[PDB]
């Protein structure tokens, strides 16, 4: 039976894309995958962690990685569980390999409502279990968590060349604000690599500049 694991990066963040990954591997190969200690990955360094990513395809039956930019996000034509939901959904739709039964963390608590949600949103057969934060519970959650991440790291990293201290990407964290605002100041405008949406984005203008 071929099973699945699907997760996101960068949900948090106001700055830089949203990676979702989904990964499908076979009932024979789980363990070669426990046997990468994907579970614990969030030790290694990005250079390790890249070291982790090229091996986790190695071993993977198939996967999809799916890169979500500020410009898509800040710009969907409704709530934001919905955007998740909508997008975990197409990245599983596109695997060449479909699985029967795919685990995968909840973007929010109620695990039930987004394994339906997610369900209806399928063009094929498969059994949902979904789970809020499934912090390394998963091991095929794992894996995904480590495309979606890496994916999202080299996203940032190349976006860090073009702006420079771009901070965390976080709206709580001031150096991500200061840079914003210091770019909203001899530019009247954002950057387009922030999500024009956050009420963060909001103070940044009032502020500053009055």
């Amino acid at each position: 039976m071929k099973i699945a694991g699907i997760d996101e990066a960068g949900r948090g963040p106001v700055i830089g894309p949203m990676v979702i990954a989904a990964v499908v591997v076979d009932e024979n190969s789980l363990p070669k995958l426990e046997e990468l200690k994907v579970r614990d990955s969030k030790k290694l360094t990005p250079k390790r962690r890249e070291k982790l990513f090229n091996e986790i395809l190695g071993v993977l039956d198939d996967y999809v990685i799916l890169e979500l930019p500020p410009d898509v996000i800040g710009s969907r034509e409704g709530t934001l569980n919905e955007f998740e939901v909508e997008n975990f959904a197409k990245a599983l739709n596109s695997l060449k390999v479909k699985p029967d039964v795919i685990y995968a963390d909840a973007a929010d608590v109620d695990e039930e409502r987004f394994a339906r949600e997610l369900g209806e949103r399928l063009n094929f057969e498969a059994e949902v279990v979904a789970k809020h934060k499934a912090d390394d519970i998963f091991p095929v959650v794992s894996a995904a968590s480590i495309l979606a991440k890496v994916t999202r790291d080299r996203a940032v990293e190349k976006l860090k060349e073009e702006y420079g201290e771009i901070g965390s990407g976080y709206p709580s964290d001031p150096r991500t604000r200061a840079f914003l605002e210091n770019y909203y100041r001899e530019h009247g405008e954002f950057p387009p690599i922030v999500r024009k949406g956050w009420k963060t984005l909001k103070k940044i203008t009032q502020d500053m500049i009055n």
